[PDB]
């Protein structure tokens, strides 16, 4: 046994399929011999760096993820529900200020940040609830067990040059390792850096590792 | 025994993917219980009657493509290899007379077809060789082991309109179960049709059918 592998997790709780592998990683992280560092990172900033966009906009493509997701709900077992109304919306509305919060909290407590994280994705990815009112956001985060007072004080950081600064160097750096898109998966091993896109590239990820793929589900 | 399950395989040799999901099928057709079914298609049809792009084309996603098929060439033991910029090279020359010769295959011979499929990705995605040319098309299917006469039998068909015709059908099929690129595959279970796009969603086929998964090489 040598010294853990570092695997960083660039992602935005915009994106369905950073969820899914957020999950993945999250199960792992105490199997292999991994040090997870999570990225709260902007897609909207990675999108514009790439020159890409967001392929739920073009039809066929939307049709098919809201098909995928309803399967990998129970492959993975995640809540993950397509939202009632048309992606769009969603899309619009955007996560710029959720993933500030995320950035302030990764700033202060970041042993809190995995929960916070997986409770505003439960708002817009599994009960598609509003995740851009400053209401909503206290409410993921008395979810994943911070006191009220200590989440107040963090959203009141969501527009400062700390927070704001944090975040736009953390989705510059994923474009740096050469994102178009979310979630990607950054590990250092063996002496060099591979990254990865996607939620579907844990297995091999796993043989990157030399480590042992037991599924989506890891038995614990 | 329960009957088998009907999995169709839509695929182009154009690409690599493609031929990365054909082999992982290929390898559990005879361990789980499912009555391969091969599709020849032509991806440029499926790009224009979704209007998507080829995914190449942004120099970001074209780069990360070339590295992810770098990686997966150990972890699939798939003996790929291009040079750089080769995918602006497969566009423009494409594949239209292969997979017209793949579809009168499947319509004349299709316990060939397998073998005739995988001697052509041989020659443009493992030795980069042409596969226009009628004597390039011959090669492979004598590779492949087919004689002399019956490939140039099988060749001297993808003149017909039945051919031609065939593999627009195949593809408008494709089409029809959401395709916006190759590969799918489409799994018929318990009454119920799946469209699975990639070659990285075979895990999720095996949860489908209720078999079980052993990575991408399934042992002996
Ligand atoms: C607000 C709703 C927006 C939903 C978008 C889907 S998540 C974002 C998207 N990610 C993916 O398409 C990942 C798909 C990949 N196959 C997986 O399984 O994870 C992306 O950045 N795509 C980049 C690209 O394909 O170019
Ligand atoms: C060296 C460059 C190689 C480029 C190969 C393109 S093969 C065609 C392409 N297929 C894919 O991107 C499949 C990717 C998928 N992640 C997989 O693992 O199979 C497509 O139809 N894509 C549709 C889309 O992404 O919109």
């Amino acid at each position: 046994g040598p010294l853990p592998r570092t695997v960083e997790l660039f992602y935005d709780v915009l994106s369905p399929y950073s969820w899914l592998g957020f999950e993945i990683l999250c199960r792992y992280q105490n199997i292999w011999n991994i040090n997870l560092q999570l990225r709260p990172s902007l897609i909207t900033g990675i999108m514009k760096d790439s020159g890409n966009k967001p392929p739920g906009l073009l039809p066929r493509k939307g049709l098919y993820m809201a098909n995928d997701l309803k399967l990998l709900r129970h492959h993975l077992q995640i809540p993950i529900h397509f939202p009632k109304d048309f992606l769009s919306v969603m899309l619009e509305k955007g996560s710029l200020s959720a993933m500030r919060f995320l950035t302030a909290v990764n700033l202060e407590h970041p042993e809190m940040l995995e929960k916070a994280s997986r409770e505003l994705w439960m708002r817009v990815w599994s009960r598609n609830e509003d995740i851009t009112e400053p209401q909503s956001i206290l409410a993921a985060a008395e979810k994943a067990g911070m006191s009220a007072e200590q989440a107040q004080g963090l959203l009141e950081k969501i527009a400062t040059p700390k927070v704001k600064n944090q975040l736009k160097e953390t989705t510059e750096a994923a474009c740096r390792y050469g994102a178009f898109g979310l979630p990607i998966t950054v590990a250092h091993v063996d002496g060099q850096t591979h990254m990865l896109f996607g939620s579907d590239r844990m297995e091999l990820l796993a043989h990157l590792l030399g480590e042992k793929w037991m599924g989506p589900i890891p038995p614990a």
